[PDB]
Parts: structure tokens; C-alpha cells; sequence
């Protein structure tokens, strides 16, 4: 099995407060997490927001999730946006009240932020296994500054935001990971990369772990051929662990707004369809060099069953009897 069966389940809370609950596949009404638990899976992916107006997956949201995590004994793996709303390629807002105008002034914050956001689970009891210094950073994070006109300031933010974690009260240090988008690209990726590290404002040591984002409906390069090389080249260029950080597939998907890659072309739209692209994803981590696991994005975000793509229904579970699909057992068991 993989070293990291996961699933990102940040909406939960939000879903349970507007009287949402689920049920194992026995039929029995049960605790979501604790019905991923028992099927497998072994750790759990948060998205943390830095100042959002209506509180939404904030750190005190992180901490209540958080603490079911531990209980269910599943590791927890942090994903900071490094902003106050999501953060991609296409948007990297800076939090309010952090600066757009000095870099000495963003990185202190920075830091104190990463310093602080581990600091507060370490006080609560709550060990960290992953922690990504930002979300899709493709394009860069903490924009003006961290835009990538300047790889140099890129690389000095991030420095700042591993150390900050580096330097926290968490007994153990959790892995750093930096986490890019379109994880089937080689060449985007080690561009990145490449030119970052070329500048020495972050240094290989700075971070653990590399994550990716894999998606089969939003072009058909995105091939388990072009994953695999990309994924082979990482470890091999860079000597750290891969993981494929956040990924998805339909049980429904009545009109594609973009052509499926051709080695995945065959799978039907449904949960069987689900479970035998899983497997195959899976087997592409298993055969790469420290290729530790792969997280589900948002298996059971009941009312946004598409989970912004083009297609109809990408979860987990049923969105009508609130019972989770045979899929979760097939992710467990990776
Ligand atoms: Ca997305």
C-alpha cells in the first residue's frame, strides 16, 4: 500500500453545521472521518486560509477538523494558501494585512504566520505530518511580490515560511512541502524548480517533500505517461519524495469540456470507473522512486458535486443518501 492513502475533506465542518451527515457502507449514519479511517484511509489534507472575512477554513475551522483527525488516527497534512480566499496559477492574493509594498516586512509575516499556525496545533496537541508552504505556486504566491518577475523573492518568501516551521514548538518538524499544479508537465515543473533554486534565496534544504495537483478533465496532456516521467525526473533531478497531492474522477461527466487523455480515455464515468482509475493512478506512484501516495480532493463536498470542473459528479459519496461509494474502500486500500 501507499505510503499516504488521503482524501481532503476541508468542507466537512461546513457541510455537518448545514445538518449534512453521512453513512458508512453498511448503511449506518456515521462520523465521516471515522468512516475514512476504517476504510483505509490513513491521512487527511486541510486547506488553511489566512484572514477570511466569514471564517471559512481558518485556523481555528483547522483546529476543530484537526482534532477528529488525531482521534480517528489519521495524519494531518496542512495545506496554507498563504491567502485570505483560494489560492491557484490564476490567483494568489496576499492576505489583508499583509504587505504588497516591502519584502522584509511579507517575509517577518510570513514566518511569524507558519511560526504561529504550528505553534497553535503543537498547544493543542496535534502533531503535523505535511505542511505545503502555499497551494499551486506555480505562478508564484503572495502577489505583488511573489510574483514570478522575481524567482529571487519567490524563493526568499519560501525560505522564510519552511523556517518558520523549522522553527516552531511541534516536538517533531513536519515535512515541507512545495506543491505545483499540473503535475504532468516535466517542464513546468522543473522550470520552476530550476529556477528558483538557481537564485539560493531557498535552498534544497529548505523543504521535503514535492506534491502535485493531477486532474483528467482539463486537458488531454495530462496523460499517466507525461505523470510518470514528470514524477520520475523530480526524484531523479532533485533527490525528494513525490505525491500527488490532489486529484478527482466522475461518476458522471455527461459532456467533457476538454478530450480525456488517451491512456485514460477507456475508463467509464462511474464509481467502477472511479475505483480502476484510482488503482491505475496508484500504480504509477507505486512504481516511482519514493513515490509516497495520493489524496482524493474533496470526496464528499455534498452540493458541489462537480467540484469546479466540467463535469457533473466527481465525489466520493452519494448525493442523495449520503452513503459513500465502494471507491472510498478502493482508496484505502491503495
Ligand atoms: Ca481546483
Amino acid at each position: 500500500a501507499l505510503t499516504y492513502r488521503g482524501a481532503d475533506i476541508s468542507s466537512l465542518l461546513l457541510l455537518e453545521d448545514e445538518g449534512y451527515s453521512y453513512k458508512n457502507l453498511n448503511g449506518q449514519t456515521q462520523a465521516l472521518e471515522t468512516i475514512l479511517a476504517d476504510a483505509g484511509i490513513n491521512s487527511i489534507r486541510q486547506r488553511v486560509w489566512v484572514n477570511p472575512s466569514d471564517g471559512s477554513y481558518d485556523l481555528d475551522y483547522n483546529l476543530e477538523l484537526a482534532k477528529r483527525v488525531k482521534a480517528a488516527g489519521m495524519s494531518l497534512y496542512l495545506d496554507l494558501h498563504l491567502s485570505d480566499t483560494w489560492a491557484d496559477p490564476s490567483d494568489q492574493t496576499t492576505p489583508s494585512g499583509w504587505s504588497t509594498t516591502d519584502l522584509g516586512t511579507l517575509k517577518w509575516q510570513l514566518y511569524n504566520y507558519t511560526l504561529e499556525v504550528c505553534n497553535t496545533f503543537a498547544e493543542n496537541d496535534i502533531d503535523i505530518e505535511i505542511i505545503s508552504i502555499g497551494n499551486e505556486i506555480r505562478a508564484g504566491l503572495l502577489w505583488p511580490l511573489g510574483e514570478t518577475s522575481s524567482y529571487s523573492n519567490i524563493g526568499a518568501l519560501l525560505h522564510s515560511g519552511a523556517w518558520g516551521v523549522k522553527d516552531s514548538n511541534l516536538a517533531t518538524t513536519p515535512k515541507i512541502m512545495i506543491h505545483l499544479d499540473d503535475g504532468w508537465s516535466w517542464d513546468q515543473q522543473n522550470y520552476f524548480y530550476e529556477t528558483v533554486l538557481a537564485t539560493g534565496e531557498l535552498l534544497s534544504t529548505d523543504f521535503d517533500y514535492f506534491g502535485v495537483s493531477y486532474y483528467p478533465f482539463y486537458s488531454a496532456s495530462a496523460t499517466l505517461a507525461s505523470l510518470k516521467t514528470s514524477l520520475a525526473n523530480l526524484q531523479s533531478t532533485y533527490d525528494k519524495p513525490v505525491v500527488v497531492v490532489e486529484t478527482n474522477w466522475p461518476v458522471s461527466c455527461p459532456n467533457p469540456a476538454y478530450a480525456f487523455p488517451s491512456d485514460l480515455s477507456s475508463i467509464p464515468f462511474s464509481v467502477a470507473g472511479q475505483q480502476e482509475f484510482l488503482e491505475k493512478l496508484a500504480a504509477v506512484v507505486e512504481a516511482t522512486t519514493d513515490g509516497l501516495g495520493v489524496y482524493y480532493w474533496e470526496p464528499a463536498w455534498i452540493g458541489n458535486a462537480g467540484l469546479g470542473s466540467s463535469c457533473a459528479d466527481n465525489l466520493m459519496v452519494d448525493y442523495t443518501t449520503d452513503e459513500v461509494y465502494e471507491s472510498i474502500e478502493t482508496l484505502g486500500e491503495l
